[PDB]
Formats: structure tokens, C-alpha cells, sequence
């Protein structure tokens, strides 16, 4: 009689709809339905449904089609209570049965949504609604972390406006690549611009733009896809797949800076750990990144530390600042010219001025000199 | 028999703390009491207590000796919730009886705080963990709002590290001085050293450094103090006291620039509403202020705007930006640098910027020119 | 697509009332609906119901999802027999009292356009007139939108009950004030002592017959300028001529003597008597003072004046009888016999009601032997 | 280790309070404390304190471990005043109960002690008689203990309240009743029509003067055999000779006449009317039925009949007045005087105290003029 | 001032047990305090109690010497819910940085308990109040594990009456012995005198006698104690160590009772899924044992499947029936007998007749013999 003890092929689209209606005195009805039962461990049937729009535990649990409660979170996880629908178990009587009626309420909804990820139009659908479950399934469920990963979708620099898919941007991966590259920030263009994506994109690394905050502590647990290594771009040490020839071409420019590096962590005293060389640049003349493991940029926007300051070994500027800086080392406007880098190098790659207006002083000197005064 | 029944010239500090601690299973005893009876229309009996520390309403209510309720809607408002304990009224046989209890007991909380602010030692105490309560109160409590603006202490331009109160402020104002200066911001350092203070503080007009988040909330409340206005310095229009003279200093200004602020503003368009000759600036050559009907930036930090360019009349960079743009209004490099003062100035005001890594390629382009 | 976000005149009652028993559980449909939306500041739409039984709250939607239903101020206490959905555009303490206040201005709309249609007006009063005086009570901003939804029978209106609109269209050009009574039945009132001078000057009094009048009437205070005023209390003003002005003086007088000496002789039960004007054919009866309980206000759980009648027999003789010779049994014996006959008539209860039963007794008992 | 585990013989009162003050929160120490054991079937130690002053519960342990506070059913509802513990030994629904009726046992062990020592009972039953009178209202099987706890005013006790038990040693050879009154004062019952043969005859009336009083003799029926009766109700049995009971029979139909006579020109108003043998003064009075609400039981929110007084001289004069010329607006005048003024000391309310007023103004009207 | 702030050296064992009672309600005093802070992540004091009867979460939570609340249930493990005391943050604003306490306050916990245990009396009054707990920690606390299994106590077949450590157990092992056996019932002496344990005790193997029942879901998780595999005694294919000729003895016994194994259980029909030569049996002529992964007698107990029964090689009833047997295979006599074994067997392992008055008939007739009537 009850329509989740009813089989799936004979129970029609209209019938589940109102079912669910009915069931959670939904204006509109369900976005997808799984319907299935299990056999011999423990018996149950399950009706499961995902909802049109996100919620700001209740699926209802029966025992031989009597109601038993729904305040029941065991059922499923955190991360999956936008889940609606009913449990009927064939008879449970410690208490952690539970967990295994849990299991394979996942093991299905993770099922539903790869079938709705085969459907490639109207996946939009679903994961514009619920991809914050995901990527917070992501962090926290260890053991389906490869199954939520396949779910992805984001922005890349490869992409356009579309987003796609983990595998998607490994069959796209080059050769010696080893990696899958990503940013996070607030926005498609503010990344995508961004001075530590320069190099990459012109040689035609792609590169995943994170730009919601729940991705920053998604990436967190999502260490690798497909055995390639996720790699931040906004991170010390970024490595990219190394010629027999630029590894050689890079301690070259290393060694050949080396000296103007020394001088500027000098001066820049206890503002940055390191001063590197950067092989992330082409017309940005310098950068900041922060250590592998630390706070970054975002993160310190979202806390409402350690840096590391990458020159471009063929900016005309950082160059010819190699030339005056092995020329006179302590000269007066050499200094401020380093923490004027600096500085910029600080608010275009995402942080936030310790004084804004000595700095604003300092571009105010600087004017005062482009006029002619002083 | 119980405490709050017993004459409180007989209590001793050490017995109504040891009652404070059983009250309200604190490690400590209260910061100050207050021991009341009203007597005459609704006679009934008060113990009131100041804890030391702010808690993350909470007032004991019996009748005739007898427990009644802990949980007491509007027995106090929410910004005296801190309060402790416990009322005893004489007689009751929701209604408009709590009226009563409740300007009773607000009267003699701010009477309370009003003596707690002579021995200047313990309104230290007092003052740090509560400050925030007493704003709260400004904003609500229109009945109380002159006395709680009494209560109220400041850093300010003149206090060094001490904060001082409104009332000396006042004694201090200069002569002609009609307005009380305030600014709101993150820290003191940052205020202090803002654009928007340097010509206050050269004529040694007092300026309230306001740097807590509560503070652009009060504000919103405390309209003037002792007949005296309260005005911000980061909006526009800031009245000074100003002679027959330095009037007639500051119009020839106004004309000598009235071409230059046209310009400025053409080429700022959308970005500004109006450009304006400062009156607030000394060492700096320009400051972003925002409109008087319109919301700042450190409000616009809050949340987690109609703008002035103010410039200095005064500076190099602004007599020289004159000659240069009248010499050709139309002159790319005028604009770059018209922009840049312009960025520069949204960035020292508390603003945040549209692109930084626009504007830091500006700066580049700048700093490659100055260098080949 | 939901009902609360299509177009008002789209929709048919049939629909609307689908909906409201689907939202409520009712049985039956509901009774008044009002269906609006708001702009610029906050952007909402709201769906309220009057249900047709006064019972003993509101779902809030914000972009078409579900948020809470208790939310424990969208409408104030006094209004919560309505029930209904609330949408928001744009919201993401302090704007939640900017919808509260379009609720009220709306279902204040609503409560006028129901008093329109007299043939049903009769339906929503009978069942929330409480809750309008409640409001009159709690709700200072709307105190005098709510006074016009109240009726009331008076003097003037027999069988029905009318507004205080309707009283004032009837009152005289010299009137400065709304008299009322309180008391615990129709007939109970009309026949009471206070209200004959005014029938008889063709001043109409407004029937009070609710326990909760007594609690409404301490806040409603005026009506279209005009200020409303006990009836059984001390002080009545009441429109007089240069001619009777100078006519009640004679008495306040005449009677002086007689109301020193009566007061003086009924102290503990009685504080002061003085010259009514607001008796014909009573001999006295006790006004409450202006701080002092009334009768009725007494009755739902003390500083009482007798006021005796110029112009009656009974008051008239007893004058001179006492002024000579202030004394005998028999004097005392009635005024006595006025004060406790005027408590019961006034709605009282005496300490012991048999010091009053054996006076009836001495009286009958020599009225033959 | 623990107080409630310590032998009550060691502990002394300072402690008990320093124990009772810390349990509960109290600001002044216990009144009275029982500590008892139990043993054989389900072996329990329990500490129970009367808190000094009456509110508006039991931490309970099993072998020294705590487990709860609330539990429900540990002592019935208007014993829960008493605050303490419970220790249980063997405690691993239907046992609860064996506690529950151990802990009652005790208690009302401790209040008829605590009954001993007149010059303490008084802080107690001030405080918790109400609790007691609950008690007979809810609980059968302790009724009887319960009701030895009762201490009342009464006709024969002056400014004291006595016990039943010493009602009864009061109590005369033929007497087979106990008679109680219920009413709002000492004074107003003492002073009303009801108890005036029975004090005539020296037989004692208890004065019941709490509202809670008339709740609680709804189950009150009986003390030491004797059986208890409002003095307020339709039929009254009191102990008569073989001469009185020829001379009532007299009455009864020398009235009859003035009895089918009078209730035939008061309908609506009062139904059926007899001689009455509680009067002696009084004229007449209303008694209300065996179904029918009382005087007193109606207050606290119907079936009159009135009992005229055979040797009287009103009554009298009234009989043979009216039996020959039945009518006259006098005759009518006088027996709605009768019943109002027996309405009234009987603590009733007239629908209208006009109709009452009015008539008084008659009877003052024409004893002067 | 409040006693968490002061230094531990300060503060005595009365001032401690006196905080502790008024923390409590508690009439007695703490059994342990445990009183510590860290430094640098987070900061924070933390004071923690361990009462001296087992109750039947409440850590009081503070920032800044102010109380926030105490329902926090993220400070400690259902397991540990025991433990009382203040946790004192100087400053916690997400919300998860409470997971960086709670590990914190396990850490120290633990090293609490193990200190208890090296005062080597006097554990047992920690112990005889909390084991539940430790093993409830076993079960689900799978990080720290082998640490709450330093921990626990038990009755070996070694120990006599004192309840010795898993430490304690290796350092007695013997050669070739890989494996530490336990058995679960509910009794020491019924246990110990169980036919399962008879060979092991008779070569000096030492069996772990567990006895709780807690203890089978204890043993659920706990696979291993310094790299030797626990083995159930009760279960199929008890392995133990074996010389280069007890395993030839054994394949020797195999296929010499290879014949009458295959005829019993012909007959034992679907009671039982196989007969083998035991290797666990010395006095009692046969037992049953359950399947590896299964319910065991002690669970189908608590439970208010897949039997082996194993005969004895050296018994001379088993032996001589092995004669009886291949000499007549069908006989109706060797039928009964070899039921009436099972049947014993069912009972002395710990099981439960499905009919018992048809193996109270099956003693009659055969007593009905004894006296010589048939």
C-alpha cells in the first residue's frame, strides 16, 4: 500500500511528486527521487529525494510500515540532511545498526548523483544548489572523499564560462604534468588576473579558479584526483613540469639574483621570511606567496601569515634594481623603492596594508619626485 | 533574615560578596552594590550587583519572602542585563506593576555607575567591561540619554594614553568652538594619524578618537552633548571656528583652485560626486570624505556611498597638479596622476579598491618611469 | 508559482480557501483574507488570513525558501489569531520590526474594509473585539485606528451596538465628552443611578458589558478630540446653562449642612458626600473617587463618596428632620439605610449582610407590629 | 559517609541545616527533618525536610550514586513541598510505587508529631494546611490521617483552631453529625441565620473560611463514624425529643398553607419553600438543595429554597395576613422583601440591586411621608 | 585567583577536592586531577577530574575567566564523559578549532590513566569504576587504541586471581608463539574449565578469560597488541604454534578420521556446516566452535550462526566410534550417539536446543538401556 513499499517501475514521476509534496509540505516537487531497498544484513526500503532549492536530519523512520520518529541523525551525515524521504526497515530491535542503514543511504545518494551527472544539461540543476554539501562531504567524509570528488565542477582557466569536471581537466593535462593547479579568491576575474597565474597560463597549464570560500577548506582535505597532487599557485615552491633545459636556466637566474635577493629580505627586515627568486611571473614584476603550510591571503580575509616575496628575473625593473642595488647597497632610495614592491606586491596579491597611509606617503614622495620636486 | 531584608549600613563588603558568589556561582565577588528599598506607592526591596567581568533578566524575584522567578521579561532593559540580583517586593495580592520595579531599578543602576565614577581608580574597573553597555543604552534609552553620555570616556587628540570624559572635552573647548569632533576607526594609531585630523590638531581643536565598533552605532544616538553638537570629521562640510580673515584666506583658495577641482572632476566622473578645496588637511594633498546623508568606510568594514575629493590647497603636488592641468586639461599623464591621488586617497581613507592589481600597475608604470 | 507570490486577482476564493486549511488545519475556510506586497525599502509579500473562530503563527519565507514559522515578531501578541505566509526578496533585530509594521498597517486595512460590509462586520467582531481592545491597550502608535473598529450598545441604540463615530454624529453641540458605563450586564446598567440626569438631558452613555472594557478603557483616553469619562466616579461635567449653574449652587449648600452631618456620622464605611448632578429620581448613590477601584473593577479580584439627590423627597425631608435635633435612632437608622441600599445599588457587598437583612427587619417590623 | 547515610542519632540539627541549606538554596534552615530506613522487601534510606515557607523536589540515589532529580513519582503532588534524598541499596514503574508509599508513610508520621508540640504546629499548619486539604481532595487511602491534621475555628473555640478530634470530645450523647459552614469570614458565619438553633442547643459549628475549604470537603465526608453536613443545605438532621418531634410536625402544616401560598408568588426566583428548624431570630433564609451550587460555591466563579421561621413574629403575622386576602401589593411587597433580604444574608447577588433599592425607597417613602 | 589559573604546585589536594565537590555536588572528593595548559595553536588552562564512582557531557567551558557554557559536546568523547572539570580558553572566536581541544584534553586524559597504572595498587580503584570506558574507547577511538589497550586488565589462565596487563601477557609468552588467545563467557570458572581452552592450558599456552560482556564488542576492534594477532579460542581454526612433527602428527589424525567426519556429518545433516579433527581437546571427547566472521554462543545470548563441530582425535568414545562407524555407516544406534554428541556439545559450548525435550527423550532411551530395558 504505502508508495516507498510500491515498485519503482510502477510508481509514476506525478505519484512521487506528490508524495514528496505531501511529505515535507513543499510548495513544488522533488528535483530527483532514488528508491531502493536492501537484503539479508538487514532488510529496509528507502525513498529518498532531493529538494529543488537548498534548505536554510528528517528523513521519517518506520519499522513494518509503523512510524517510528524522525529526529533519527544517524541516518545520514551532516553534509547530506538537504536528504527528505522515508526509512522502512523490515524490523531493527547497543544500537548502531543504525550505522549500516547509514552506509547504504550514502552509498545510494552518492549513486543518484553521478546518474545526475550523466545527464550533462541539468546537473547545473542539482550542483548550483548543492555543491556546498559536496565539497563539505568533501572534507569531512574520508572514506567517499574519491566518489564527492568526482562531483565537481569549477571554473578554470581552460574552461571559459563553464564549469568542469576533475577528470575533465586531467585529460587535458600536458606531459611532464604532474599536478593539478588551483587558486582560490573572490572572484573568476580577480584570479584569472592574478600576477601568480601569468606563467602558467602562457604555456598553457591550466589552472582550477576556486572562487567560493567553502573551497578554501575543501582543498584542505582534497589532496589529490586521479593520483595527481593539487597544487596551489599562491603557495612557496610552486613546481612545474621541468625541461632538461629550464632547470638549468632557472639556478642560472637564481645564483645570477642571488646577490639583489640578499640585499632586499635586508631591508625588508622581519615584513617576509624569504626574498626568491619567482618562476610563477612574466609582466608582474614581483609577487607574495605564503608558506605550505600557514594562512593565506583569503583565509586572513575570511579571520575577521608567513611571506614569501618572489622577484621576476626578466622584469626590466626588477633587473635593473639588480643593477643599482649591487651598486649601492645601502643607498637611501633603493630602500624605499624595495618596500614600495613591496607593498604593492602586498595589496595585488590579496593582503592588507599594516599602515595604509605611510604607504600612501610613499606613493606621494614618489609623485612629488614624477613632478619634479625634491 | 535574608540579606536584602537586613539594613545596609550593617552588611559588611565581605558579607555581600560572600552572598554575590553564592547568587551567582562566581569565583569572585562583585565590582560594586547597590542596596535600596523603594518605599510609597509599591513598596519593595532591592540588592543590586556589578560583577567584575562582563557576561557572555538575570534578577531573582520574590514576593513576601518567597522565590517567584529567575527568568524576568523587562524587569531591566537589555542593556543593564548584566545586573544581578534579586528583587523582594511587599505585596502582590505581565502587567503595568513591572513599570514601576523597572525605573526604580534603572534609576538607581545609573545612580550607582554615577558614584562608581568618583573614586576614578574602580570606574576604571567598571568602565573597561562595560563601556559597551553604556553605548548600547545611549542608543535605546531616550528617557536616560544625558545621563548615560556622563558616563561615557574617550581617547581624544588631547588624552595621551588616559581616556577622558565628555565634560572635559568641554572645558577645553577653544572660544568660538560650537561643535564636538569626533572620528571612528579601527585603531588609534590609524586615526590619529589620518588625513582627516592634521588641520584640527594644528589649531589644537580636541578631535574623540572613537575606536570601538559600538561607537558607529552610539553616535547614531548621541546627537550633542551639554548644547554642543556632535560632528564627524570624515564627512563633509566640517565646520571650523574661522576669523573675519582666514574666511576671506579660504575663498581666494576656493577661486584659485575652482578650475582645477572642475577637471579633477571630469576625469573622476563616476567614480566621485563632487572635488572640493579641503579645509581639514595640512601635511597630506588630498582625503576622501563621504557624503553627509550617506555612510562611511569604516561602516562599509562593518558590514561583514557618496564621496567628496577634498584637496589641499596648500601642497606641492596640488600647486604644481594646477599648473600642469590648465596648461592642458586634456594631458593623459594629468589623469594618470589625477587618478592615482585619487586611488591613493580611497586607499588612506579606510576604502577598499575596485582592482589592486590595476592599481598597483599604475604604480609600476610609475616606478619604471622614475628609472628609465 | 506558490500562491502567495501569484497575483491577488488572479486568485479565487475557492483557492485562497484551499490554501488557508491546507496552511492551518481548519476545517472550515477562513474568513477574511488580504493578500499584499511592499516596495522600495524591503521588498515582501505577504498572505494573511482571519480565521473564524478566536482561538486558545506565520511562516516566513525569504527567495521561496522555508526559514522558521514561530518568528516571535512579525505580528504583535494582540494579532495573533492571524495566520499566514510572509515572502522576502531580500533579506539576508532591526528590519524585522519594518515588516511587523506593514503587517499591522495591512491587517488594520483589512479590520476597515470588514466594518464596510455591515451583513458580516457582525462575524469578525463577535469573535475578535477582545483582541482589538487588547490592542487598544498594548498598542499606543494604532491606539486610535483600533477605537474605531470598536462597538458598543449604549442609551441611544437598543437592541444593536454602534461605533464611536456613530456617537459622536448624535452628540450635542455643546458636549465636550464621551460618557461610559461599567458594569456586568446591559439592563443592569441602563437602570443604574448615574446614568438618569444624562438620559433625561439626552446625553448618551455607552454600555460597557465586557470584564475586559473595564482593562480597555484605562488607555483609551479620547475619541476625535473628544474625552471619554466614568460614570461612577467622582466629578461629572456635564453641558450647563448660566441659569442651572446658578441653581446648583443653591443646593451644594442648602445640603452643606446635611453633608457635613452626614459624613460625619458614616466614617470608616464612607469619605466624603457632596451634591449630585447626576441623579433624578435616586435618592443617592457612591461615586469612586478618581485613584479609588470601582465597583467593577473590585468585583474582578474601597474610596467611595455618596452623593445624595437634591431634589428628592426622601433626601429633602431627612434634611431638615436632622438639621434640627441631629440626633435619635431613626436618623441614623437611615442614613445608615442609604448608605448600604446606595453600596448594593452602586454594585458593592457589605461585610456582613445581616447587619443590613435585620434593618429591612426592624423596618418590615413595624411597618405592622 | 554521606548525611543521609549516617546514623540520624549522631547528626545534629546544625548540620541537618547546613545539609538542607545546601541542598535547596534556602537562606534559613530546615523546620523539620525526618530521616528513617527501610528494610525487608526493598531496602531505602530517605532525608526529608518541611521547608519553613511554602513555595510556588527529590534527588534520588542508588547505592550512593546519583541518578536523578526530577523523578515524578517519588512523593504524590501536594506533598511537594518537602524537599531531601533518597538512597536506594538494591534499586537495579511498578517499585517506585513501593517507595512512594513509604515516603508518605513517613511524612505523615513526621506531621503528627510535628502535631505533638503545640508551640510549633502553628508554624507548620499556617504554612501547609492547604497542602493537607489537597490532600483529602486527591488521596483516598491516607484520608483518614490526613484529616487529623485539619484544625479549624469554630462556634465553641474563640481565637483558637481546634482539632476534630477535639470537636468530638465536645460532641453531646444524641449527636450522630458533624456541622461545618462554609463562607468568606469568622465573623460573617458565626453572625449568619444557619447556626442560630444549633448554637441555641449547644451544638458546635466549624467555621470553614478558606475557599479551598469548600474544595476540600467534597471528599471530607466522615470523622471517627460521624458524618459531616453543611449547615447551608436542604435538610438538616439534628438530635430532637419525642416532645420536639410532635411539635415540629405543628409548623409544617400551620405554615403549609403560607408555604404553598408563597413559593406560588416567587417563580423564577426560588423553588419550593418549607419550615425550617435552623432559625431562631431570623425570619428566613436561603438553603441550596444537595445537587445545586452554594452561596460560597458560586462565588468562585442557582437552586434556592427559601425556609421561613415558625416562631417568629414577621412570620406570624405574615401567615394569617396573607391566608385570609391573598393579595394586596403589600402582601407581594413583603415576600420579595423576604426573599431579597434573605438572598443576601445567604451571600447571594441580586441580578439587579435596583429592583431591591427601590423598594427600600418605598418603605422609607411612606415612614415619613 | 580561580583555582585553574594557579600553578598546579601551588594549589593542594584539599583546596583541589574542595573545588572539585562544589564543581559537583559531589559528597566525596576527586579520585585523580589532571591539571595542565597549552600553549601557541590555541591557549588555553584545563582542570580535569575523575571521580571515584562511575557515573549512571560536562566540562564547564570558559574564555577569558568567563563562563560560556557547559553542553559543549565536542570537548571530549562520549567515553570519557566521565571526566569533570573547567576548560579556561584565553580566546576562541567554522567552529572547529574545539576539535584541536578535545585532542588536547584525550592526550592528557591518557596520560592521566597511565600514570594511574604505574602506582601499581590503587589502579584498581580507577579501573574497577572505568573499563567500560576504556573498552568503549577501543571500540570507536580507533587514533589512540593502542594506547587505552595499555590500559586494560584482565583474568588470564596464568594470573589466578589478579587481573594482569596485555604487556605483561607478551613477556610470558613462549617460542613459536605468534598469537594471544582469549575466550569470552560469562564466567571465570566457566571459562577456565570450558573444553575450549582444555590443550592450550596443558602446554602452558595462556589464555586471556574474558568475562564481561562488553568485552565481545571490545574484542571487535582490538585485532592486535604489539604485533600479535588476538584469536578467539571459541572460533574455527584455532592456530598454535607447531613443530616440524605436531603438524605431521595432526594431517596424520585428519585423514585417519577423514572417514567417520564425512559420515557425521552426513548425518548432523544442516545443524552443522562441518565436521573436523579437533586441535583444541584433550578430556572432552568433542566441542563446537563458530565461523570466523559470525554470531558466537555468547552473542546469540545478548541477542535477546555457522556451527563446527570438532571431534577429539585421542577420546576413546570418538575413537571407538570410529570403529562402530566404518564398520556400519546406516546403523540406526550410531545415528543417536552421534546426535546425542552433538547435542552435548551444543550445550557444554555454550548453546541452546532447538527442542529440548527431544534430547531429553534421546537420554531416556539411552538411560533405558543403562538399566537394561530394550
Amino acid at each position: 500500500k504505502p508508495i516507498w513499499t510500491r515498485n519503482p517501475d510502477d510508481i509514476t514521476n506525478e505519484e512521487y511528486g506528490e508524495f514528496y509534496k505531501s511529505l515535507t509540505n513543499d510548495w513544488e516537487d522533488h528535483l530527483a527521487v532514488k528508491h531502493f531497498s536492501v537484503e539479508g544484513q538487514l532488510e529496509f526500503r528507502a525513498l529518498l529525494f532531493v529538494p529543488r532549492r537548498a534548505p536554510f536530519n528528517n528523513i521519517k523512520l518506520y519499522v513494518r510500515r509503523v512510524f517510528i520518529m524522525d529526529n533519527c541523525e544517524e541516518l545520514i551525515p551532516e553534509y547530506l540532511n538537504f536528504i527528505r524521504g522515508v526509512v522502512d526497515s523490515e524490523d531493527l530491535p547497543q544500537s548502531k545498526i543504525l550505522k549500516v542503514i547509514r552506509k547504504n543511504l550514502v552509498k545510494k545518494c552518492l549513486e543518484l548523483f553521478t546518474e545526475l551527472a550523466e545527464d550533462k544539461e541539468n546537473y547545473k540543476k542539482f550542483y548550483e544548489q548543492f555543491s556546498k554539501n559536496i565539497k563539505l562531504g568533501i572534507h569531512e567524509d574520508s572514506q567517499n572523499r574519491k566518489k564527492l570528488s568526482e562531483l565537481l565542477r569549477y571554473y578554470t582557466s581552460a574552461s571559459g564560462d563553464e564549469m568542469v569536471s576533475l577528470k575533465d581537466y586531467c585529460t587535458r593535462m600536458k606531459e611532464n604534468q604532474k599536478h593539478i593547479y588551483y587558486i582560490t579568491g573572490e572572484t573568476k576575474d580577480q584570479v584569472a588576473n592574478s600576477a601568480f597565474v601569468e606563467r602558467l597560463r602562457k604555456h598553457g597549464l591550466e589552472v582550477i579558479y576556486m572562487i567560493e570560500p567553502i573551497d578554501e577548506y575543501c582543498v584542505q582535505q582534497l589532496k589529490e584526483f586521479e593520483g595527481k597532487t593539487l597544487v596551489s599557485v599562491t603557495k612557496e615552491g610552486l613546481e612545474l613540469p621541468e625541461d632538461e633545459e629550464e632547470k638549468k636556466k632557472q639556478e642560472e637566474k637564481k645564483t645570477k639574483f642571488e646577490n639583489l635577493c640578499k640585499i632586499m629580505k635586508d631591508i625588508l627586515e622581519k615584513k617576509v621570511e624569504k626574498v626568491v627568486v619567482s618562476n610563477r611571473l612574466v609582466t608582474s614584476p614581483c609577487c607574495i606567496v605564503t608558506s605550505t603550510y600557514g594562512w593565506t591571503a583569503n583565509m586572513e580575509r575570511i579571520m575577521k601569515a608567513k611571506k614569501h616575496l618572489e622577484i621576476n628575473p626578466d622584469h626590466s625593473i626588477i633587473e635593473t634594481l639588480r643593477q643599482k642595488a649591487e651598486a649601492d647597497k645601502n643607498d637611501k632610495s633603493v630602500k624605499d623603492l624595495v618596500i614600495l614592491l613591496y607593498e604593492t606586491a602586498l595589496l595585488s596579491s590579496g593582503f592588507s596594508l599594516e599602515d595604509p597611509q605611510t604607504h600612501a606617503n610613499r606613493i606621494y614622495r614618489m609623485i612629488k619626485l614624477g613632478l619634479g620636486i625634491d
